[PDB]
């Protein structure tokens, strides 16, 4: 109903945002990771060193085994298991219950995270990247087909963890400024197009096709801003440059090690802002999201302040992870093939620089084919 949905996501810093859900009759309560970079609904369905609870199909008078197996590889970990359907509802979501495909995770490899407090994954992307193939209708597609929930969801992910997932519409009480929309290039991943990248106003000077080699995606279930080999080296080089007045292990830039400062004395100001120019809704029109250092230096667990560098290389294209999403209010407007960004209530405060969604701007394409 909306207020009912605000603050429906928890997580522990750096381990992923989950929403509560229920599967089966009687209802079984599970914490489910919100993942826009995939398309399978899947829950642990067997004991595991990291699972404090799981799905027990036999205890469901509504479970229908589909007799198929399923394997899902992510960048990070992987799992396989048993396909089936069941009844699913979201306590602090809309007031509906839907029959949806469920993958019962029977074994997994580096998937579950110790102390993460979630036990499954909600893949909110399109059917074209469902496993085993696009015949396996994704939870959200079931939701819209089986009910009146509009084809739309929004994600307010908070840092410094909580946030909100508004299913079915836009809660205006949760963002300021205006919504800026970028076209979903193609309905598989949420694919978007980056037309320009700026660091403290310096242009990276690359052919805009490089920012999107071989795709750019918006993915609530990846931690980092991930950048293509070329773009990444160029960005690091500029962030290193602008902060060389300090010392870092040269593995810190690969994320393997931390940097520390004493409480309240982090030199935030020597870390540059990053600006991503996303393609607009009209010809030759952009807009930008600006990303503060408080966003790409993730705070990591003595009473010193320590940070991981949360920008990493990728060779499967750009991924606008939690790093990028945490500032902003993000609208996945499926009905209109577009992704909106506005600044969030829980945005990063700093008495000098602000994260912002701003525009319009102009340019003269940038997609990889
Ligand atoms: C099946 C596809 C839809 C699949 N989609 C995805 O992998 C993207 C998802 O968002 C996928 C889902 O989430 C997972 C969370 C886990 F804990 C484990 C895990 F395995 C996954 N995420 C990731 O792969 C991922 C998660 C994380 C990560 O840390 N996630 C945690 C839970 C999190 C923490 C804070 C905020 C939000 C989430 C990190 C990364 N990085 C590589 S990183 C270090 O940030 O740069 C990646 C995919 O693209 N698979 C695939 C991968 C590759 C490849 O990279 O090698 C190649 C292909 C292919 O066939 O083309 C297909």
């Amino acid at each position: 109903s909306f207020v009912e949905m605000v603050d429906n996501l928890r997580g522990k810093s750096g381990q992923g945002y989950y929403v509560e859900m229920t599967v089966g009759s009687p209802p079984q309560t599970l914490n489910i990771l919100v993942d826009t970079g995939s398309s399978n609904f899947a829950v642990g369905a067997a004991p595991h060193p990291f699972l404090h609870r799981y799905y027990q199909r036999q205890l469901s008078s509504t479970y229908r085994d589909l007799r198929k197996g399923v394997y899902v590889p992510y960048t990070q970990g992987k799992w396989e298991g048993e396909l089936g359907t069941d009844l699913v509802s979201i306590p602090h979501g809309p007031n509906v219950t839907v029959r949806a495909n469920i993958a019962a995770i029977t074994e997994s490899d580096k998937f579950f995270i110790n102390g993460s407090n979630w036990e499954g994954i909600l893949g909110l992307a399109y059917a074209e990247i469902a496993r085993p193939d696009d015949s396996l209708e994704p939870f959200f597609d079931s939701l819209v087909k089986q009910t009146h929930v509009p084809n739309l969801f929004s994600l307010q992910l908070c840092g410094a963890v909580g946030g909100s997932m508004i299913i079915g519409g836009i809660d205006h009480s949760l963002y300021t400024g205006s919504l800026w929309y970028t076209p979903i290039r193609r309905e598989w991943y949420y694919e978007v197009i980056i037309v320009r990248v700026e660091i403290n106003g310096q242009d990276l000077k690359m052919d805009c096709k490089e920012y999107n080699y071989d795709k750019s995606i918006v993915d609530s279930g990846t931690t980092n801003l991930r950048l293509p080999k070329k773009v990444f080296e160029a960005a690091v080089k500029s962030i290193k440059a602008a902060s060389s007045t300090e010392k870092f292990p040269d593995g810190f830039w690969l994320g393997e090690q931390l940097v520390c400062w004493q409480a309240g004395t982090t030199p935030w100001n020597i870390f540059p802002v990053i600006s991503l120019y996303l393609m607009g809704e009209v010809t030759n029109q952009s807009f930008r999201i600006t990303i503060l250092p408080q966003q790409y230096l993730r705070p990591v667990e003595s009473q010193d302040d320590c940070y991981k560098f949360a920008i990493s290389q990728s060779s499967t294209g750009t991924v606008m992870g939690a790093v990028i999403m945490e500032g902003f209010y993000v609208v996945f407007d499926r009905a209109r093939k577009r992704i909106g960004f506005a600044v969030s209530a829980c945005h990063v405060h700093d008495e000098f620089r602000t994260a912002a969604v701003e525009g319009p701007f102009v340019t003269l394409d940038c997609g990889y084919n």
